[PDB]
């Protein structure tokens, strides 16, 4: 079972997920854009430092986020 | 329509409900707890800033990422 470092890795990297995906629909201002450029740096050290995927890690957040919001 | 500032702010907002509400559960680490604080704080300011209802940015917020999801 995941433990809370990795629940919080899976979980910042759908989100991330969500907020490009905004990003590449215009929707969001250049503020947002700085964040998520330097957030996208720390997530790929953390995917390093855990030894997780990214790919792997959004689909379980997406799957985490999901199982939080139909409830 | 609200403009680019306003859709990052009702995102951003909604997104931290979501990360609150994994905390609240006791499912992510302490430091994913420490940047949802230092994130709290930065959202109340931003509210302040913009002239814009934390819980009504919330709302929005979800239906934007609802709208991007189910697509």
């Amino acid at each position: 079972e995941p433990n809370p470092t990795t629940i919080a890795f899976q979980v910042d990297c759908y989100l991330w997920h969500l907020k490009k995906t905004l990003s590449m629909m215009g929707e969001v201002d250049a503020p947002f854009e700085d964040r998520l450029r330097r957030e996208q740096k720390a997530l790929k050290g953390r995917s390093m430092t855990l030894g997780i995927d990214i790919q792997s890690a959004t689909q379980e957040g997406y799957y985490k986020i999901k199982s939080i919001t139909e409830e």
